[PDB]
């Protein structure tokens, strides 16, 4: 079926298997179709494909993803504030985005749109 | 005609408008043609007059408005964080919904979602 609980599982589970590095298990919340969108706005990294490089291009350092407040899921989608801490060169560096998650009607998610600009990120100089 | 700069300041005068009860600030925001969703789940309402009489239901109860962290922006989209703080009863009772706008080259909220759910309601005895 699925549920706000289900979410709001496959939520945490997204942040850990990137906190992780994990990039088989960020794959796996996912359907084998599902979009992904991010920045929001350019065009969307489709299929199982594009994803996991997708996601591959983004962990090529540690990042640490925590959970900057409560997840919101209702209605197969599932919203959720967070940020993205990254350093390279001495630099720190901090993305503040929101996912939107669509889940489809099996359990899985279907498609990922992530809101931040560069106002939406905090580097030192 | 646009801008994430533009967005925060609607995203501000949205939270402001909610604040002190202005219904016309409110409804200014949106477009002449423009839905809502509050939660995701519901029927959408549509037309600015089916806007103002929702609105007007919302601020029976005073609404101790707040926004819990920086708003978000990118290409004719916002989303926020936020909570809406009332009391019925002598019950503090909270909402933390995380919402999510969409403008047009005009700059009007041309569809606002509210997404929250059970576990993202506050209250006490």
């Amino acid at each position: 079926m699925n549920t706000p609980e289900h979410m709001t599982a496959v939520v945490q589970r997204y942040v850990a298997a990137l906190n992780a590095g994990d990039l088989d298990g960020i794959v796996a919340l996912f359907a084998d179709d599902a979009t992904v969108e991010d920045p929001v706005g350019s065009e969307p990294r489709s299929g199982t494909a594009a994803i996991r490089e997708f996601y591959a291009n983004s962990l090529k350092l540690p990042l640490a993803v925590e959970l900057t407040q409560e997840v919101r899921a209702v209605a197969n989608e599932a919203a959720f504030a967070f940020t993205v801490s990254f350093e390279y060169q001495g630099r720190k560096t901090v993305v503040a985005p929101i996912n939107h998650f669509r889940f489809n009607g099996a359990g899985k998610v279907v498609s990922m749109r992530a809101l931040f600009g560069e106002k939406n990120i905090h580097a030192g100089a």
